């Protein structure tokens, strides 16, 4: 019943892109994360040191799939998040599939706690969204005028976002094909909320040790099944995999 | 450079064995644990839920191939450890490789505080070996007699368990094919003795939200990097892979 997996396909520049590929029509949310062997989202404190040229590139080509890229403002913070960079060709690639040429970055917060400050809101092409609750969206608005767009995510609770209502904001702005690349909290919430379309995983080769946390934190205890659509591996043994909910 | 994974070939029962096999000589040890896409190596407080046919079925095997079976008492406790059972053609294959019918298992404590009472002593084919410290070693052998083999694994420390001298004393009793199964405390300490000589882990097709551990846990904080030896697959999306230390 045991199936030997083997490198049967060098994928080229074109192929890449198309195992990635998202719906053709309706709202995808993907999430893009890396853990060690032993489930450890971080090195360090941040998840970096995991990610070699090939996770660099697949996490690239992810961002450059994509209409908006959707992360937590924690990992905003601890991995320094800046307006997301689009080479030449890649905003070649995203004016051929009808997109803009920089994916938006959209911060999701409950607090809206958020400065002015920050690179997601300084170092960038693109002015990014933050996605927020209807009790905090006014305020956060005001205090963020000229820096990002606040759009309120709540559904029945003003106090929090409602994930499936987060995603549906996103693509009412003509964003569906989302990417989320964090961090454990957000991907958490999203996972409870059944939101998550689809999972790519770079498996890095290291056992990192127990003390980092997994991609995914929480309260939550679900099951979620989900199915291989597929696994891509480079020479020093990454594996990048990509699982969609069944 | 990257490649494209698919299934290349089914294995035959005499194959498998032979991706999962230990080296001709020396002490090998190697980890078999399970975890979800987001890296839970718990449902529901234990890793069985998220084992399928396919996951018993190589864990069965890599039992099947191991001279012993070294767990740590928590997972014994946790898992509801028993005695290693081996059907009548695991046993002919098992003493075809010059080895006993059923292996050893040893659970490993620093305390050595362990009932007479437990399954791993009670509903066991072959009495287990007890892998503990040379400050407690005395008083366990006693307080276990006729259930267990005590065995003292401290190097310089005679209060903790030095991981590679517990390797040793498998070794020098003849148990150099080792097989451990956790738990993640226990695994914690292999990683960070860095004596894990390989990971079989297998990935389930599963997210299972913030609550679970990882296989490995502790305050370590290392980055042992291993090569991916192989990655099998089943109709159900579950990976099995297989990781040397490099
Ligand atoms: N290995 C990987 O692939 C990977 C990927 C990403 C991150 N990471 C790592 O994980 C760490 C960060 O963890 P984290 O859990 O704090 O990241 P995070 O999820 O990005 O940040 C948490 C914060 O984002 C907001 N948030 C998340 N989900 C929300 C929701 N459903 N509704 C409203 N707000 C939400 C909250 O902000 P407010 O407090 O303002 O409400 C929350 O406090 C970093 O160390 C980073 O390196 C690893
Ligand atoms: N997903 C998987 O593949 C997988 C595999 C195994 C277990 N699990 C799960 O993990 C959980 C158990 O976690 P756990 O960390 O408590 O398991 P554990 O490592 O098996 O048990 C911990 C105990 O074993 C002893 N121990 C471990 N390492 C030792 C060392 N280097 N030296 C001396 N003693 C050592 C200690 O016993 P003393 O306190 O007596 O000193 C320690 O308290 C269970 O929920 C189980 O289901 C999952
Ligand atoms: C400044 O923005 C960036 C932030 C990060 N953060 C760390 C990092 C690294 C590898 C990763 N790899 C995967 N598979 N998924 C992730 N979620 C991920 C993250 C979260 C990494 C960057 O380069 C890879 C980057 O530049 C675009
Ligand atoms: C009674 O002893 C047993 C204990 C367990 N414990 C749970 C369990 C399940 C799947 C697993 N799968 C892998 N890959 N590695 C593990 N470490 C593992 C464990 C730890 C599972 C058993 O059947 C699979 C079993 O019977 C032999």
């Amino acid at each position: 019943p045991l199936r030997l997996l083997s490198s049967v396909h060098y994928l080229t520049d074109g192929e890449l892109p198309q195992l990635y590929d998202y719906p053709d029509d309706g709202t995808w949310l993907r999430a893009n994360f890396i853990s060690s062997l032993d489930g450890g989202a971080t090195v360090d404190g941040t998840s970096g040191a995991m990610a070699g040229p090939g996770d660099r590139f697949v996490f690239n080509l992810l961002r450059e799939l994509a209409d908006v890229i959707v992360v937590g403002v924690g990992t905003v913070r601890i991995e320094g998040y800046s307006g997301v960079r689009m080479g030449v060709v890649q905003r070649q690639h995203r004016q051929a599939r009808g997109q803009s040429e920089v994916p938006q970055l959209a911060i999701v917060t409950r607090s809206g706690r958020l400065d002015r400050d920050m690179a997601v809101f300084t170092r960038t092409e693109m002015a990014p969204l933050v996605l927020t609750t209807t009790a905090v969206a006014d305020d956060t608005r005001q205090r963020l005028a000229g820096l990002a767009e606040v759009i309120a995510c709540s559904g029945d609770d003003p106090g929090t976002v409602d994930e499936a209502v987060l995603v549906s904001q996103l693509a009412a702005r003509g964003l569906r094909r989302i990417l989320t690349e964090g961090g454990p909290t957000l991907l958490g919430t999203f996972v409870e909320r059944d939101v998550l379309d689809e999972l790519c995983l770079t498996i890095a080769p290291y056992v990192v040790g127990g003390l980092a946390r997994r991609i995914v934190t929480g309260p939550g205890q679900v099951l979620t099944r989900m199915r291989c659509a597929h696994v891509l591996t480079d020479d020093s043994g990454y594996l990048y995999t990509r699982y969609v909910k069944t």
